[PDB]
Formats: structure tokens, C-alpha cells, sequence
């Protein structure tokens, strides 16, 4: 029973994460507090973000309801949610359940955190935003700058190393290994626009205010330094067609 | 310098780990607890990795017992001991034996996933999905659980470091930060295969169900075919070059 | 009001104070590291503390150790206000000074390395690996407690930074994440690079041994370096090619 | 501005607060976290009992939000709450602030803590309420069993040792020092039954089924095994009009 | 279904068993504390780890500590057997056995005690003051590690009790919150109370200096005994007197 | 023994934790942290109680450093002392000076209290409220900030201790756990004020705005009057008797 198939994306996973704590006992009680005991997937997202985010500077209960708040002021962001749990039942072989994804795979987790962290910026909650990113860039080892606009439909794996700066603006269903850098070369517009549809490879660099086109591929490993037409793979140090 | 190549490697440890308590005392009961207190090597590492990777939801002491009961499987202690030898002989950086077995990320992130794998194989899948999550966070390091690693590995540095559900690597191999196993939506084996030997630089993708030869020589490169025995590929993409 | 039009301990402590009024969740936490600290090292110290202690090593007892580390050597804070700076100038992210010394992990990182260098040429040995494996973890970033950094550092993002035994750099350097100065051989000796004044290092390159790189040498994005690089000159490529 | 002279409980509190948030910046995001950013005093108790009573095994988050459903579901305790507080500032000289108690009064949490116990417990959730009963006296030094039955008005002052049995009923508007013990003497009615108006002494025992009439006042140090008229002063061991 | 109509730790896990499925939230606690255990010892050491755990004491090694104690003299293992029992017998209170072994603080502090008797005469003295402060401090309860403690007892409610260095209790004795088993004087030697089989204490009863306490004695609640009390005598008072 | 009545405070507790550290392992890196790195006896102690009265809502760091400010007050530190040796010469369960320095909560409570009242003088109620509460949770004892304490004094196993905003205690006074020095609605001294050399037993009451003389004698008992010096008094209601 999967959306390629049939769906209720929170009832499936509310019914994984019951098997699964039928089956460990040692998970059971984190299972209830982090997913069962909730009314909608928000509400565990928010939680599970706060647990991994929580500090003792930054009390876990203060974290939770800011999160909370900022998913109930933003209807979107839910939305995005679910089209990246989606986008990775897809499109990640190592992906067999919902719940999977959503509590153990530290991409998607950096990339929601970023999605609150960007609410937070634009409301000028700049300190708390640099605060959380410097969080994120800790525990998951992903530094997503507060400003930068992120589409839905977003696959991050494995996601050790990602860097995206202040001026980035990813398309959707794009989907991005670890290692990728969307970085920059003064302020002003300097890092990477990605187009709809578009596939990075492992350990690639784009740098530089370029636009990387719809459907395009960026192999493993490469440089990109000018601009992609889209539906060309680009492959190299420096990447060419 | 009495070591494995001039030997109990427990005993060697333990004479290491005394020097050290007595010279710092702001560690001391620290390397007692971890170490000093203890009866096997295993036991050390059970307590060491359960202290990396514990949390408030997943209790030190219900870790250490899980470690210690998948310890069960002997050889894994085995594998231990031979990954340490590796190191002693090839990072110059290793001058003792316990240096890498308390700070060496790599080691610890080898380590767990070995332990993880056994309780994957036994059906402990959610345990091992949330112990490869926290090894991810704590060490940089995403070895999939199914993944399967030989004995006499060093994996130096670490940071970076991804291994698939397909992945098989031999014996002897050695491994540097930033290092790809990758695949490439439909399932089955689509993760390198690493033959006995094979060294691999920093931030080099093997990407895909490609066969890797022994003794064969992978930094920065990006192999998407298989590559021979005994050859040298540099390059992205990789070529043949010596 | 920057350091090219000065007090940076002030403008810092001006910043800071303008953050704790924005932001009610901070603000003891800004307090507590920053306002209640008469100089900037100890400010360091305190934050480096936070990021790195542990149920085993005390908070207290690292932000003393921290403590009488900087006192023993007060060059070293020179060298932060130096790193700072060079943030401040070479970052367009960077619009207040506060900013990297409290949320930028590879700032974090190279101060904390600073301390670990001090305690190691010290003897001690087992606190500077305990604190490198932790800088590993928390940070990232490995370098080894022996290596050789010099003042004028921007390491950008972090992530992945590797620096061996045998690594110096010289002053006014700028590396970005993953970037590695290993090494090579099981042999020990010199065997890391020795980078020069005002190289510039882009993201996930690779230099490889005993090898030296010229002043103000550009080492592009993904290149791997295995020969020496003359001065001035950008090399690019796998391997890395002048151009 | 009291309830004795003017009134707003809640708004006298938070006046309260922000002045010491604004005199004390080491306690300021504590204060703002505690009470200031929350819209109800019942959350304002069900935080600061959450992070009282919280434990690793007992998440703080899960803790808060059981309190909250609680207070929800039983209106009358938020009431209690409430009147307790205006008896303590009544009552206790040492209390010349309402957020003094509310904050910084062990005697006040392990009451309103108990409270939410007998919640729980009626609820049947007995466990939790055991567990809960056993964080009270760990933290706390307080006692009290979750089937006791306690009313409105009520100020335990210092609180160290408070005991009162399963079976004990304690009316409205009554003050206990701290090391008074409502004890037994089989099961069945045996803890005693305090009337509305009584004062109990420190380090004062009553012991049994036995009935302690309105207004009466039991002296410090004093040990009850009768009942006792409505508007007596028993005082010695064994106590004696 | 109870030892006097048996299996004291089979019954503990069927009730643990009832209660984890019964609580959600508090099943994986249940599970560790209890379920994945082979002896009541072992579930005995983990909770009071768990209980008297500090980021100076690891929770693992004062489990550790614990365990090789219990090893150390099995006969403890048969008075926590017997304290439970005396609880079940004697507190209305108490209607399954898991309920003081987990949530009642004088079964604590009394078994707690008994293992620091174990570690205070092999020497570690150090240990023993230690773990005597954390269980003053935790539970409110104040043995001195010497003290020597027979088996069946039961410290209903607990708060407050005292006894000092020299305190002998025999078997089968109930003592309520608030109780001093006190001493008398500056010069050392035997000072605090010697109280006989079968005593019951009440509530805040002061018992001091070296007296002896008789067989199946009752001191009131509130009474302050200073004199040696006939066995199977009541006393009440301030000062006690027979009645 | 060598001890005061037979000298150096602080170099005699450096000793005894050198022996204490070197003998227990398990504790080594706690007595370096708290005693041995310390160059006084009032940081040791600083250190101490805000390892004691530390929370996640106040950082230890920040109430070590607030009580380092505080003992601004150098007599406070020679209170200290004279109470340690007090505990030493009046407690037989006392043969070591660290002893009570590390281990006895009623050492700790007082010395708190003596920190506490010192930031309530200087304004800081807040915080004196804060730490008020904590020391009635952690150590069981219940001292207003705005009370007056003496030197010399010994709290000995101090469990239930009251002491409200109105109390004053003279100098070289014992006493006992579960004791009351409590008031009696209208504000103004009401609280007890007790004279040097007094002895309170067990779970003593004095109620009220009473005085108690010089050297009196007061377990269990309930004073409600005033008390002559040199009386003991005993009963509930109390009563001279000897």
C-alpha cells in the first residue's frame, strides 16, 4: 500500500511506527512520545526536529511549540513535507516504509529544519535562524544558509556535507546527493538556481549566480562554473556537456 | 616500541591506558570506566560505543548490554583486533594502539556498524535503522546496515564516508574520509563490490554494482565501471593510468 | 561601523546586546557567554566549552583548562581577533563580527584546534586526542593537535576539513569545506602540505603530501593536488593543471 | 494591587515576571520560557511541573503534555490552583509577589502536582500516577498518596515531610506546616478527614479514620488518635483540647 | 495470588508485564528496568543506578558496582526478598510486589544501604560517603554506611529518617518517615540505638544514644525514647513512658 | 590525627583528597575537578554547591562564577571555616575535614544560605528565591535568604531544617535535623532569634518571635516562650527541667 499504488500517508505511517513498537520494546516509548501520541504528521515533525535539535541552551518543550507555531502559521511547509517523504519513497531504493525516511534519514530532517528555519528568517527571527543553522550544521553536518528557498518534492540522501548559501533557490522534485555544494564567489546573487526536475551526483560543486536547467543532469564528482542548458548531462572537473 | 609487528594486544592496551590515567587526571576515571575496569577488548568497545551513541531515548546501559549480548558472535572481536592491527601498521599518525580504539571515529564508525549488521541480520531491523541514523549524526558516517565489511579495515579521518545496502568489501582494504560506495530507483545490487586490498583516496565515488580488483588502487576519482586487479585509476571519470 | 572605517571587543558586546532584546529565547544564553565576560578570550572559552564538553569532561573544568590555555599563550587570542576579521572581510554572509564567533562551526573549529595545539606542545597528549576526536564529532573537522596554522583563517561551511600531523599554513588563508591537506605513506615524517600566505583552497580539493604551495597560489574546486604549485598561479583540474 | 484590596491573577503574574525577567538576565529566557510566552496560568503549572518531575526515562515535552490534557479535562483544578495561590499570598507573610509561590514554593507543586496525580488516577492511570507519586517525594520531600482527596484553599507552608494516606479528605481552606502526617493505622478508611478552616502545626501527626472538626487548630508538634470538636486547639503527645 | 496462599520475581514480572502494556509511556522503562533482567538483584541494581546516577558517577558503572556487590554477598539478595515481602504483609497500601520495588523510596534507601554496608567494610569508604550523601540528598534518608540493618524491614513513606554509625536493627521491624535512630555526645563508640526484633516505630519518634530497644517494643508516634524500653512494652510521650 | 586541636585547613583537605583520589578511581577526576585544581578553599566550595544547585535552566559555570563573585564577602570564607572545624570537633561520624566539605548536606545548605543571603542583600532576589528553592529540593533544608546566620555552626544530617525570613542565629550553635525555627499573618519579626552556644536537639520547634539564651539546651521539643540562658528545656509545650 504505497501513493504509487492506491491513500493516507499519516495512517500508513502511524500503522508502520504501531508494528514497530510492537516489536522493539526498546523503541516503544519514544515511538508512542515521537509519533503516536500525535494528531497530524506536523505535530511529529516538529517534535522528532526538536528532539534532535534540543540543547540544554534551547530547551526541547520551548523548541517544540516554536516549531509547531511556525507549522501552523505557514500551511505550506506541510505541504512540502509530504511531497519529500513521497519524492524519497520514490525515488530511494534503501526506502521501504514512510516512517522510515521521516525518523532516521538526516537529509530530509535538515531539509525541514531548513524549511522552519527559512519561516523563521523571513519572519525576522534572524539570531534564533543563525542560531538553528549553526544547530543543523552540528548534528547533521548539513549547512543550509536561512535564506535560501528550497522547492518541494526534495530528496537529499544520505546528505553528510551539503551546503547551500544565502542566494540559492532550488526548483522541484530535484533530488541532491551528500558532498553537494551550491556555494557562492561580494553579496548579491552568487549561488546556484537549480531547475525543476534536476539530479546532482555525490561530492558535486556548482558555484557561482548560475542556472542549472530543467531535467539536468550534474554527475558525481563534478565542477559546474557557467550556466546548463536543460536535459544535458554534464560530467568533469570543470563539468562539461 | 613492543608491539604486533616487533604480543597480547589486551594487555598492551591496558599498559597504554594505565600510562595515560596516571598522567591525566582530568580522564582518569573516564579510561578506568571505559577501559581499566573491564575483563575483555570487547567489553571496552561495547562501553565506548554505547557511550558515543547513546542518547536520553536509548539508554547507555540497555546499549551496552545490546552490544555486549551481539558480541554471540565471536569473530566480530576478531575483526576488531585485526582492524587495529591495520592501523597500528598503516597511519603513521597511530603511534599506540589504544589512540584509535577511544579517539578514532573511523574505527568506532567500523566498529558499530559491524555490531549493527549482527542485529540487522538477527531481525532487529528498527534498532539497527536507529543506530545507523545516530552513527550518522555522531560519526558523519552512513553505513547501511545491510552493508558487509571485512576484517583488517582502517577507515581514516572518516567525515564523509556512505556505504549502500549492497555493498560488500573484502579484506585488508583501507578508506579515507569523503569516500562514496553509492548506487544508482530499482533495487538489487547496485553497490560497489571492493576486492582484498584495494586502497581508496579521499573523496573518490565507486558508484553502482561494479566490481573492484584486489590489490587495485582508487583520491578525488569517480569509478563507474569495474576496474581490473592491480590498477591504478585516477580521474572524473576514472581511467587506468598505472 | 567595521574595522575598515575601532574596538571589535565592543562592537561585539553592541551586537550582542541588540540580539538579547530581539530574542527573549537567548537571552541569558547570550548573557551567560558573552555580556558577563570582560574580554573576548574568555568569551571563546566559554563558547568552545559549550560546544565540546561532555558528562566525561566537565564544562567547568574545559572552560579553565580553555582559560589558562589563552593566558598561557596570549598571542593566540591575536589570532582570533585576526580570524575574525578575516571573516568579516572575505564572507559575504558575515554582517556582524558576532556571527562566526557564535555560529560558525569552522571558526569554532580552527580556535579550538589553536587551544589543542597549545595543550599538546604542553604534553598533553591524551587531553589534545580526547579533544580532537570531539572536535571531529561536534565540528566535523579533523586536525590533528600538531599542525601548524597561522592567523588571517576563514574556513567557510566546514564540513568534511581534514589536516594531517605534519600540515602548516601561513597567515591570510581561505578554505572551504571538505577541502583535505592529507598525507601519504605508513612511514611517519613530513608528509602534509605546507600551504603559503594568501592561497585560497575551494571546496572538496585535495592536497596530497609533503607538498608545497606557493603564496597567493588559487586551488580550484575539486582539484586534487599532488606536486608542488608554484606562487600565483591557479590549478585546476583531477589532477590538478596550471591555468 | 491584590485580590484582598482590587483583579486579575494571571495579568498581576506576568507583571510580576517581566519585571524579574527585565532585573534578572540570567533568568530571563527562563521566565519568558516558564510563563511569559505561554497564554493560560495552567500551562504556566503544567510547564514548570514538567520540568520539576521530568526525567530522562519521563521526557519533559511528554510530561507537559499530559499535564495540559489534564488540566483540560478537569476545569475544577485550574480553579484550585488558583484559590490556592490567594490563600498562600493571604495566609504566608513571607509571600509578597503571587509568581513567588507559583515559581519557588515545593509546598505549592507537590499539591497542584498531586492534584494532576488524582486525575490520573481516577482516570486509571495508576502506574504513571505511582510513578508520579514517587518523583513527587523524590523531588519534593511530599507524600502523597493519588487517591487522596484534597480541596480548595489549601497552603502547605515549607512542605519538607508532608505524608497523607490513601484514604485522607481534606477540606477547603486549610494551612499544613511542613512534617505533618495525615497517617493510618488493613485497609479500609484510615487516614484522616480534615475539615474546612483547620491549621495543622509543624511536625504534627493525626493518625486513623479519624474526623477533625471545622476551624479547629492542631498544635506544632502534636499527635492526634481522636477526633476532634469543630473550634478546639488540641496541643501535646498525645494531643489534648 | 500472593507468598501466602510461590515465585516472588515470577509474580514481579507478570505484574511489569501487565503494567507495559497497560502504559505506552512508560513500557520501554518497564522493559529495561525490569523485563530484560534474569534476577530481582539485577533489576535491583539497575533501578537504584538509575536512582542515585549523577554526570560525576556514571549510571553504568554504579550498575556495574552494584552488581558485583549483590555477587559479592547473595545473602543481601534474600533481605531485599524479605523487605518486599514485609511490605506486602504490613502496608495497606501495597498490592502488588512490583509497586514498592519500584516506587517506594524507603525500599530504596534501605536496600541502597545495605550495599553501601557491602562496599563500607571492603574499604572503599570513599564510595560509601558518597553514595550516603546522594541518598540523603535523592531520598531524604540518612544511613550511615556502618549501620547494620536486618532483613524484613519496612520504612513506610521514609522522608527523614536517620540513623547513625553505630545503629543495629534486628529483623522484622517497621519504621514510619520522620524517625531518628540518633546519637549522643562528641567521643565516638557505640552511641545510637540497638532496636530488637519485631518493633514497630511511629511517625517522628526520636530514639537517641546508646539504648537498647526490646523485642516486639512499640515507641509512639512523636515519642522521643532516652532510656532502654522492656521488650513488648508501648511507649508515648515526650519524654517516652510505658503505658 | 593531626587536626586543629592537636595548622593548615586547606593543605590538610588537599591531603586528605590526595589520599581519597588515589585511592578510589572511580572518583579521581571528581576530587581533581572540585579540590585538587583549585588554589582555595572558597572556589572548592563554590565549585561544590553549584555542582549541587546546577540545573539545565542555570548553567554551573554561571552560578561557579556568581559564587566566586559573591564570596565581594571575605568573612563569608572565614564563616566557612570556623563551621568546618565546628562539624570536626562536635561530630563524632566526622574524622576528616573534606568529609563534610563534600558529603554532608547540611554543611552545604548553610554554606548556601551564607551565598544566598549575600545576593539578597545586594539586590538579587530573584535569583536568592531561585536558589532557595533548589536548596529546599536538593538538600532537603528550607532557609529564607533574609535570614542571619552566625559562624561556627553545625547542621548535622539536616533533613526537614526550617528557618525563616526573620531568624537570626548566634555563633557556635548545633543543630539537629527535622527542626523548625518557625513564625507566627502579619509580617515583622516572628521568627526565633537564637544565642551563641545553643544545642537544638531532633526535631525541635521554637515558634514565634522568641528569644533563646546563651547556652540553652532545647529532641521533639515545642518552645513557645522565651528561654533563659543555661536552661534546658524539654516537653511539647516545652518546660524547664534542668
Amino acid at each position: 500500500k504505497n501513493h504509487l499504488n492506491t491513500f493516507d500517508l499519516w495512517h500508513t505511517i502511524r500503522e508502520e511506527t504501531a508494528a514497530a513498537a510492537a516489536a522493539e520494546p526498546m523503541l516503544a516509548s519514544f515511538l508512542h512520545q515521537t509519533v503516536l501520541r500525535h494528531e497530524s504528521l506536523g505535530s511529529v515533525l516538529a517534535y522528532h526536529l526538536s528532539s534532535k535539535l534540543g540543547s540544554p541552551i534551547m530547551d526541547v518543550r520551548a523548541l517544540f511549540e516554536i516549531y509547531q507555531q511556525a507549522l501552523g502559521s505557514d500551511t505550506q511547509i506541510s505541504k512540502c513535507v509530504e511531497a519529500d517523504l513521497k519524492a524519497i519513497y520514490e525515488r530511494d531504493p534503501a526506502c521501504d516504509e514512510y516512517s522510515l525516511p521521516l525518523l532516521y534519514f538526516k537529509g530530509f530532517h535538515a531539509i525541514q529544519a531548513h524549511r522552519i528555519n527559512h519561516r523563521l528568517y523571513l519572519d525576522g527571527r534572524k539570531t534564533l535562524a543563525y542560531f538553528l543553522q549553526n544547530r543543523m550544521s552540528e548534528v547533521f553536518g548539513v549547512d543550509i544558509h536561512p535564506a535560501a528557498r528550497l522547492g518541494y518534492g526534495l530528496m537529499l540522501d544520505h546528505a553528510t556535507g551539503f551546503v547551500a548559501g544565502e542566494t540559492a533557490v532550488l526548483g522541484n522534485n530535484i533530488s541532491i546527493l551528500h558532498g553537494v555544494t551550491l556555494g557562492g564567489s561580494e553579496g548579491g546573487d552568487r549561488h546556484p538556481k537549480i531547475g525543476d526536475g534536476v539530479m546532482i551526483g555525490a561530492n558535486a560543486s556548482i558555484l557561482g549566480n548560475i542556472r542549472i536547467g530543467s531535467n539536468a543532469k550534474i554527475g558525481a564528482g563534478s565542477v559546474v562554473v557557467s550556466d546548463v542548458p536543460p536535459s544535458i548531462t554534464v560530467v568533469g572537473v570543470p563539468a562539461k556537456p
